[PDB]
């Protein structure tokens, strides 16, 4: 449990951009399309093809964000949010410069 959610942390802190994905899911589809549009290739993982571990890091998930959807997002080893909360920032102008400090590949 500790070990997992460690496990989460490194994961956000080695990855520019990090997606927790459901395959099936549109929102986190669509997130990935922006990135891809951006010219960023993040970290995905889709907790629907992990088995047993999904639920697992999920529950670190909302204990570590506060959120319990799909696609969570984390720039720079930092919490976005899900689709709505990724567009948002990029609205406003703020996501380039983020992934561009984040040293965002591509
Ligand atoms: S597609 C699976 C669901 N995702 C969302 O509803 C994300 C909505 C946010 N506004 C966003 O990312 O844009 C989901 O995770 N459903 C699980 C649940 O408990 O409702």
């Amino acid at each position: 449990g500790s070990r997992l959610e460690d496990a989460v942390k490194k994961t956000v802190a080695e990855n520019p951009v990090v997606v927790y994905s459901k395959t099936w899911c549109s929102y986190s589809s669509e997130v990935k399309s922006l990135f891809k549009r951006l010219n960023v290739d993040p970290l995905v993982v889709e907790l629907d093809e992990l088995g047993a571990q999904g639920p697992q890091i999920q529950k670190v998930l909302e204990r570590l964000t506060g959120q319990h959807t799909v696609p969570n997002v984390f720039i720079g080893g930092k919490h976005i949010g899900g689709c709505t909360d990724t567009v948002k920032l990029y609205r406003k102008g703020e996501l380039e410069p983020l992934l561009s400090e984040a040293n965002a590949k591509k």
